[PDB]
């Protein structure tokens, strides 16, 4: 059962937004857990209230622990979705403001988490599309957690060719996401215009090795960036060998 006592929820400061309404933090009680509130201005309007919760119907068909959960709703007017908190916020800020305090192993372990979350959304066949440091969130410096699912820098040249959004291209843009991850919150093609990009990637161009990078880690990324989609690995291989670099680096 979904459904939360709205005398349960206390409602926070706003923290966000989202297309149908502001984003608010706030605490769920029980006779107390820091949650995310996701509220809908117009939901008196039925039309707008039934997309809204489409979007609570779709997070609760998954249950990983390096992906957002949904807690619960409230269905009664002002409708609420209650979710998982990430008190610490978006990932490529977070990398930006901590650089000079995050070790390797624990840039390694976000990536390893990543790839756990996204075998998983592989094993229901579920393609993301959007695959970036911006839209992973921070739970704590120990793990980080994918939330509420053109991005030209971060696609796969088929999908910038074709519009084609597979298994294989989501395995590019993590591939882009890990480099992200090893250098900071740096955004890939800096400086550069989105039209040039394809011409880049179709001239073998790819992202290079960050400072640091164990040289397994990046012939790994590399393969991630396979121009032929069917040379690109898949998640199970990328989760396997992430755990294998891990260990090293924590050793």
């Amino acid at each position: 059962d979904y459904e939360i006592q709205r005398e349960r929820i206390e409602l926070g400061r706003c923290i966000g937004e989202g297309q149908f309404g502001d984003v608010h933090q706030g605490i769920y009680m029980s006779p107390a857990m820091a949650v995310a509130i996701k509220t809908c201005k117009n939901c008196t309007s039925d039309s707008v209230r039934e997309k809204f919760l489409q979007e609570a119907l779709t997070m609760r068909q998954f249950d990983h622990p390096h992906i957002v959960k949904l807690i619960g709703v409230i269905t009664e007017n002002p409708v609420w979705i209650i979710m998982e908190l990430c008190t610490l916020g978006e990932l490529r800020s977070f990398l930006q403001v901590r650089k000079f305090s995050l070790d390797l192993a624990s840039l390694i372990l976000y990536a390893y988490q990543l790839s756990t979350a996204l075998a998983y959304l592989e094993s229901k066949r579920f393609v993301h599309r959007d695959i970036a440091a911006r839209n992973v969130l921070v739970s704590a410096t120990d793990c980080v957690k994918l939330g509420d699912f053109l991005p030209i820098k971060w696609m796969a040249p088929e999908s910038i060719n074709f519009r084609r959004f597979t298994s294989a291209s989501d395995v590019w843009m993590f591939g882009v996401c890990m480099w992200e991850i090893l250098m900071h919150g740096v955004k890939p093609f800096q400086g550069v215009k989105n039209n040039d990009v394809i011409g880049r990637i179709e001239n073998g161009e790819r992202l290079p090795m960050p400072p640091n990078c164990p040289p397994t880690l990046y012939s790994l990324m590399t393969k991630c960036w396979a121009y032929d989609p069917s040379r690109r690995p898949r998640f199970t291989e990328l989760k396997a060998q992430l755990s294998t670099i891990l260990e090293e680096e924590k050793l």
